[PDB]
């Protein structure tokens, strides 16, 4: 049940740990071999905060969007983080 934000991105509170992914696809990887499959139209939007220089990504899959409601300490997270609860979200079986 992700929380719906005004504008209605769905979101989910989620930390992208890369430990969890060494030398194996991220989910951003399973993300996009899923919408590539289907023919979606998928882009990701990453903003930097200037009060803590934290980010926060927000994907879109066609006409629905995504993010992690967590502001990551890189790009990198908060891309992965918000492609995981795009796979949560839809219910995309991942390893
Ligand atoms: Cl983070």
């Amino acid at each position: 049940d992700p929380e719906v934000t005004e504008d209605g991105t769905l979101e989910l509170f989620i930390r992208y740990e890369s430990k969890d992914y060494i030398n194996v696809p991220t989910p951003k990887v399973y993300l996009n071999d899923w919408t590539t499959r289907e023919r979606l139209p998928i882009k990701y939007n990453t903003v930097q905060r200037s009060k803590d220089q934290l980010f926060k990504s927000t994907l879109t899959i066609k006409d629905t969007c995504y993010s992690s409601s967590l502001w990551a300490k890189s790009k990198r997270n908060a891309e992965q983080s918000a492609a995981m609860v795009a796979l949560e979200i839809i219910g995309i079986k991942t390893p």
